[PDB]
């Protein structure tokens, strides 16, 4: 089990850490969700679903900087909705390919009353999201870790 991102980025077999740069609406007004939608970016696949079935989960997902402070957020994960920053782990998704399938994950972000302005800069992280891989092999518990990076700054008219 294996990831790999559009920005060429990857993280091998037994986990890692890598960067996701995302291109954001440029212009979000407060009570409209800016979306961020990783399963364009982000890609998984099972290296040997002839005889392992892996399971792959959100574990965990955490705001940073403008997203944090200026944002209430949701995150929808293969179906389901759940508060952003996470509050549990998701439920499993069933990776049974080696064709590459993306991480089905999406962030909502709408702008809190007061968010006016520049409310996420460019450059800037705004999100770290854990993917934990298991399977039904063996006892292999693997964390990927995304960084997610804005493109663009964001504004929000006042
Ligand atoms: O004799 C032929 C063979 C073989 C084989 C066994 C394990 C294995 O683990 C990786 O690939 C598995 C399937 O994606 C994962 O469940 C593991 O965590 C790990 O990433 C990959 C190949």
């Amino acid at each position: 089990f294996a990831c790999k991102t559009a920005n060429g980025t990857a993280i091998p077999i037994g986990g890692g850490s890598a960067n996701v740069y995302v291109n954001l609406a440029p212009v979000v007004n407060v009570g409209q969700n800016l979306v961020v939608d990783l399963s364009t970016q982000i890609f998984c696949h099972n290296d040997y679903p002839e005889t392992i079935t892996d399971y792959v989960t959100l574990q965990r997902g955490s705001a940073y900087g403008g997203v944090l402070s200026n944002f209430s957020g949701t995150v929808k994960y293969s179906g389901s909705s759940y508060p952003f920053p996470t509050t549990s782990e998701t439920p499993r998704v069933v990776y049974n390919s080696r064709t590459d399938k993306p991480w089905p994950v999406a962030l909502y972000l709408t702008p809190v009353s007061s968010a006016g302005g520049v409310a996420i800069k460019a450059g800037s992280l705004i999100a770290v999201l854990i993917l934990r891989q298991t399977n039904n092999y063996n006892s292999d518990d693997f964390q990927f870790v995304w960084n997610i990076y804005a493109n663009n700054d964001v504004v929000v008219p006042t």
